[PDB]
């Protein structure tokens, strides 16, 4: 329930687990609040051990939200192509992984992805080097117990700050 505004140039909020507490999880929850006017941006990126690719991606594409996450080799996508999100108004996204199974809630639209038959390293919010970079405001981010936005506000050493930010 803390809000950061990402200005012109795009900002970045990195939470970095110490190289000794890298959580290898059976289940993940991401839940973000935000608003933006652009139809193409990246919100939350979660990195895996060095050189394994992205563990979790949350991006706005075509004005709708979508998550990519990997089950070892393959990366699984979940699209919510019904909720328009690039209006500038408030929107709450809730990704819920459980093994291969997964759920995606955007505002009032839920999607359920069900499976057929990896240690985390960092969480980045926004991105300053994918021109056009993210612009707008993110609010009350939550990942596996970590309220990363709050942890910034209280200057947690694990949280590195880059870009054009403002606590509102």
């Amino acid at each position: 329930a803390t809000t950061y505004i990402f200005g012109k140039g795009g900002a970045l909020i990195t939470y970095t687990w110490p190289p000794n507490d890298r959580p290898s999880t059976r289940m993940d929850r991401l839940a973000v609040g935000f608003s933006t006017h652009q139809r193409s941006a990246v919100l939350v990126r979660v990195d895996s051990a060095s050189g394994l690719g992205d563990y979790l991606q949350l991006h706005i594409d075509q004005g709708t939200v979508g998550v990519i996450f990997n089950v070892g080799t393959d990366d699984i996508t979940i699209d919510e192509p019904n909720a328009i999100v690039s209006d500038g108004k408030y929107h709450v996204v809730r990704f819920t992984r459980s093994g291969g199974n997964a759920t995606l809630q955007v505002d009032s639209w839920p999607v359920n992805e069900r499976y057929p038959a990896n240690s985390q390293a960092a969480i980045k919010i926004g991105g300053r080097d994918q021109g056009r970079p993210f612009q707008g405001q993110v609010s009350g981010l939550y990942y596996n117990g970590l309220k990363v936005l709050a942890l910034a506000a209280e200057s947690d050493p694990n949280v590195r700050t880059e870009g054009h930010l403002r606590l509102v």
